[PDB]
């Protein structure tokens, strides 16, 4: 009937989001800025779990000790006032000016060095606040040109710069761990690990593969127009799923980070499937923007949708699965038959089974239809609640 | 001045290519089909160094043994008269009717194990033949629908399918790799394994990765709107380029396998300056279709091309890279300190590096210029051929 | 509850679309032929009200006029059997290979002389059978490369086509208009008339313009990334929407013809709300094309499943619009301020009106929310039936 | 063998090009503001014909009638000075917050009328500092969701605000006209007229299309994947080519402004040949924006880059059309058939010509090849200057 959610659905907001001014590409801010803990405590009535933040979203650049010391403690109360969690956190490697060549993959040396310090310093901070995952985002990692970045030298950095943060962890001893979130593009014309596998492939090749997770994001992968729900269950498949962020984005164009359930909806339906399905027990956090045109009491209805749409996609994802026809469906369609091992008897059974080869029937295999289609009205009249 | 291929420039071409009538979703062949002995011979009049084949191109679908035996000799001959090499070889699982749902993860489990005899039956021809890398593009693996495929589920499949074939190999002692063809969609709605960057993950899960690596295509990876010859530069890093197949592709949309330098020109040079940087020393295949607007003249005039852009893009990418003014503009945006590590002198030293951090002046960091787009246009007036 | 299709619906569907044997540019057919007799026989029992043809899908290409009669009276026979009506027609202008670079704008003046009679003899046809609407598609009207032709030439071809076949239809007396489909690419590497927008500006330079439309089809415009129902809007504010074809599509790719409710819903939701509000009352067609993975059973389950999903959108659309919370958000977002006339005051009195400039408060204006965000997450939740 | 723009080269630039700060969705600016007088100044220098300006580049936002003043005759006397023109202007109707939701098409009535007072205000401005074309980018005209806006009822208001700016330049006896900048999204979710071909149509309603064209940009259709050249070649045909940006774009994503050249290469050389084979005559106008990684040294190369690359294109333009070899390909290829008349002959003619049809042999026709790869590679040759 009605969908509100509790802090046990483990919703969690960036600081980033709600609080985005509406600044864009050709635009002034169209909202004044929020307070930290006044944003802490709109979502927490929302029934949020949680808030992340970048360093600089919490501590302005450039704050004196003292300062930094006033507003932690600030942030702090208002997490104590309202039962919030802060699982993850992460830096600003792209704002400042001196980031415009990148943070870790900066051709200038003294700024790689001043990124990796700049990171080191809210390790210590997001370890204090309990977070479990520290992201890392490098928006300025990458070219608008060929010949302005050597991208063997700067994987041979990339990677540098994740196994020292990798020594300095292990070696303080704290329990957190990382996860690369990729992006294809925007701000930089190219950004280094586009997608969830480069990513996925670049951790295997780090000193610590298992500190190290992806951070995938809905709009990101739809940047290069691919499926995300199958980016998803291949980063499931690798067990290296360690944060999700959630939002919606109206296919290969800028990245617009509208609430999660807009844009593509039957995307959004099947991730949500996935997620519950494979137990997923991390963070739903989202990533988004509310649009310039809203005031303030817009942004909160955004933020309430984001929360709305995930328990209304689960509802419907619950109700398709235990669906005794559509588990029929999926009989008929062969899913179990997907499960099972195609040659559990071993590669020389496989050889020797003339039913495999000699004598198979190619033209009645040929003929036999999937079913997909009847399986696919079945989730599509779940979905919308069409199931008379 | 002129650009004339020889066979030591590993120019090789797929059957399928100068092959390739003309049959697209609308429309109905406007060649008829060549014989391979006729291509192979006239690929060698072109200056080519070898050719390629999918099983089904070299012995039509069905063939009894007998007929089998004779296809190979005629081929076998036509390679003995000219001298051609045949580098790489594949399967076809993606035209026949029973591939519909694909072949290693098709949900039919029957099919799946019929995939893997029609290829193991076709690794041994190719051995033959002397073939070093065995091709395998999952062109049918995926779906059109969210339900129809389980992905974890399918991966399972596709890992189990490629640790069987690499045990295969292993036990018979040939001296055989894999290379995995990624696309992201066409004919599926999605593909598996969409991206360079996926199928180099996922070969990180297999029984013995050594055994395996990618065959990336200029146009599958700009079908994602990705940066090709970044892709390539991150294979090259993983040590997993085993081929090659190039191509020229318009932006995201239907894969046109345009001869190789049309479609994105600038990329095309790009890729042509880190190939023979990097050294690679494969086959430079092209895998490619002369428009079915075109006649036989136009085919050999097409696959001429191909080799001719490749010639004069690493004419031009040499140039670039030996003019001492091009030299200086590297060092002039520090392409220099981009391939010195970052912090040689190790975590404790940096950390203890007040020049890292407290003391290090961003604002002065921040002011200097990277000078990328004097050195773009250098590298673009080489392209044109414009330095006056 | 449930959503049972009336002819009254006017649903409509080619014979092309279930007819479509599944072949694509990598795979054989997986189904055999259908006889045209067939098809109005199951598509009038699934509960549609008419078919459309190709000439080709009618009456087989190289047909003597003997045998063209008789498939003409036994399609006749059919449709008097069951009650089906022919509501649009259109001409093969691109399946056999004499049309490979085009049939109006090909280079061969007697090719574009060809296409013409070819194109006469069908609309004699079309109009004997009772079509009111004679759609033309031109798939093979583009090109690959840049000099293969000059797009003024071609234009001036194309209009001349057309006028062509608008002083044929008047000197005949016959009551039938065009439509033109534009498509951006596929299968030329770019299609002319590429989008709704091209098409309409198009026809305005026609002799008489008052006998052309659009036909515009929903996943010819996404694979431009274009907002459809924004297109749709355009095309029916200049009076000009005379058919449409309905199907799916995932985003910018090759075109895929998923049936529709399928690929984008979010915007099906928003096409069928405006199609219903304006009063379009023309055919709803699908053109689309039943997944090569089904047998002929999912190929009717893939055909209810369009009637399907248009009835259950329009069922939520009607609803959304009879809200009346939604009545009060479309208020409150100033939905009923935008049908207003900006200036009906005239030039004088707005220069005159110091309220427009001189004394107008731009950071009262600037300050207040256009609440678009509630808006649509009550669309949201009408569209999931979670009217809680 | 070099390449020096003279302002008889018609080569202008915005003010907000080489002015960009370098803000971006993700970070801060790196340049500091450019003063107008000192841009005049240095494009002076470089070899550029004219500025052209939004009114908010030269006269701040808010300035009282006194500073604005004192702000055109600084300007005005730095045209003095160096010989400099303005040949077009336009209106900043998107950067304020009023705009958020649009100017001539925001749902706020009164919105509505500030803008149309703001534009009126600058035409006279323009029309005093000479320009001969007034530009309209209506960047914030659209929607992020489909209840917020009306289509119809804004293209209503988009009409009727064009209409009332048609009104007042007649009134006035203004010797200027309108062009009209579509673009497909950025920074709305979609834009109204997103295309050349919808602003086309768009024109044909209004009370004097005579007064208005289209400023088509590079990059604009770019990011809707179309082909640049074949929008600009139906805007010739049209009439309605009045001015045209130029810029680079690398495929479908964000609106990088790349400078011109850079992007798709090829498309930058069949547009250059179109436009001086058309016989193009107004300004050469670059709408790009320096990369953020620049320094001023580096936004003055980027600058003189679009110039010279534009000049060198011209070049290779050229010597493909004057060399015969290339006349004679085109001639194979049949382009001077394409620009004869279908049927000068007339309907009945056509009608009664057996040759057309009854006799047509169409298998001969269909075997003819079309010879485009042999043209497009000379057209290949000439760009890279590799006519040996
Ligand atoms: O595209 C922007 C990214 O989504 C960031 O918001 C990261 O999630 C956090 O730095
Ligand atoms: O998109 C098609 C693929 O490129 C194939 O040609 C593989 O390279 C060989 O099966
Ligand atoms: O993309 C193919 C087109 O949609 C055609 O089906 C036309 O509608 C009819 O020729
Ligand atoms: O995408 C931004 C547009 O190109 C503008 O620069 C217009 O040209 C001028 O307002
Ligand atoms: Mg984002
Ligand atoms: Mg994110
Ligand atoms: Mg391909
Ligand atoms: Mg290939
Ligand atoms: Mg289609
Ligand atoms: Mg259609
Ligand atoms: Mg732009
Ligand atoms: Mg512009």
């Amino acid at each position: 009937m009605n969908y509100q959610p509790t802090p046990e659905d483990r919703f969690t907001f960036g600081l980033w989001t709600v609080g985005w001014q509406g600044r864009d590409p050709f635009g002034d801010a169209t909202r004044r800025a929020l307070d930290p803990v006044e944003s802490v405590r709109r979502l927490a009535e929302l029934g949020a779990h949680g808030v992340t933040f970048h360093d600089d979203d919490l501590i302005p650049f450039g704050s004196s000790d003292s300062e930094r010391e006033e507003h932690v403690k600030r942030f702090r109360q208002a997490l104590d006032d309202t039962g919030m969690k802060v699982p993850m956190a992460t830096t600003n490697l792209f704002t400042h000016p001196v980031f415009k060549d990148g943070g870790f993959t900066a051709n200038d040396r003294d700024v790689r060095r001043y990124a990796l310090r700049k990171t080191i310093r809210n390790i210590d901070l997001a370890v204090e606040l309990g977070a479990e995952t520290y992201v890392a985002w490098g928006g300025r990692e990458g070219a608008e040109s060929g010949g302005a970045k050597d991208v063997r030298d700067a994987l041979d950095r990339m990677k540098e710069a994740f196994d020292l943060l990798g020594e300095y962890v292990t070696s303080q001893g704290y329990d957190i761990r990382f996860a690369i979130e990729p992006k294809p593009n925007e701000p930089r014309g190219d950004i280094l690990l586009p997608t969830v596998g480069h990513a996925l492939a670049f951790i295997e090749r780090l000193e610590r593969p298992e500190l190290y997770g992806v951070n995938p994001e809905v709009g990101h992968e739809q940047m290069a127009g691919l499926n995300f729900p199958h980016g998803i269950a291949q980063a499931l498949w690798a067990g290296k799923l360690f944060h999700i962020d959630l939002n919606g984005q109206n296919g290969i164009k800028y990245d617009q980070d509208l609430r999660f359930g807009a844009g593509d909806l039957r995307a959004a339906f099947w991730l949500v499937d996935l997620l519950e399905s494979a137990g997923y027990s991390g963070p739903r956090h989202f990533d988004f923007k509310p649009p310039r045109t809203e005031d303030f009491d817009g942004v909160w209805a955004s933020a309430a949708g984001c929360m709305r749409n995930y328990l209304i996609l689960k509802e419907r994802a619950a109700a398709f699965r235990a669906d005794p026809e559509v588990q029929e469906a999926l009989r008929a369609s062969r899913l179990d038959e997907l499960a099972r091992p195609t040659a559990a008897d071993g590669l020389q059974a496989l050889l020797d089974d003339r039913s495999a080869f000699e004598e198979f029937d190619v033209d009645a295999a040929a003929a036999r239809g999937m079913a997909f289609e009847r399986l696919d009205q079945l989730a599509m009249d779940h979905l919308l609640g069409a199931r008379g």
